[PDB]
């Protein structure tokens, strides 16, 4: 009931200047257990393939991420103290790696014992932006409840659960960002 698709999003653009960076996406995919055209769709709709770009509230880089949020999450998982710097966010190759890292991250930990990997790909693409939190709290307050409830459904359920149930509009955009995306990287080959 979202109006999710209005605007239509031409993920052209942004898609050929996420493909750049894939040489890099395809070894931090390959590191962390990531489908590398997931991390390519999330920096196409993130920083339509800008490495430079920074948010209102200070995410960086081709995946967008904050130093004091998934930042701290990346250094957090790795064992590291403290928080990724700006100038470290910057770097095309070490944000992309931390990029992924907080996929696994959200893969293995919010999102942990969900079955279809096109359902784990929705949900993953709605918590990198949103939070995995505000997701499954759509479903059910216990965690687990939340995964048996997301694991009764296919993707188009899935999808339609959002677009219907989902606080934040911009949640069932995600995921139809997510489609124009995989739609233009089928002409990259």
């Amino acid at each position: 009931k979202h109006d999710y698709t209005n605007p239509p999003w031409n993920a052209k653009v942004p898609v050929q200047r996420a493909m750049q960076w894939m040489p890099i996406s395809q070894k931090a995919g390959a590191a962390w257990g990531v489908d590398p055209q997931l991390i390519t769709a999330i920096i196409a709709i993130q920083s339509g393939g800008n490495p430079n770009a920074v948010s209102k509230s200070n995410a960086i880089g081709l995946m967008q991420l904050k130093a004091s949020t998934s930042g701290r999450d990346v250094y957090r998982r790795m064992g590291w103290s403290g928080e990724p710097t700006t100038s470290e966010l910057k770097n095309p190759e070490r944000n992309i790696s931390m990029g992924a890292a907080y996929l696994n991250i959200l893969e293995t930990g919010p999102l942990a014992g969900i079955e279809d990997p096109k359902v784990l790909q929705y949900a993953l693409v709605v918590s990198y932006a949103n939070g995995a939190g505000a997701l499954l709290r759509t479903f059910s307050s216990d965690r687990k409840k939340a995964i048996s409830k997301i694991n009764d459904l296919d993707a188009d359920e899935f999808l339609e659960h959002v677009a219907r149930n989902h606080p934040a509009p911009q949640a069932p955009r995600y995921i139809y960002k997510l489609e124009q995306a995989l739609d233009a990287m089928l002409e990259h080959h």
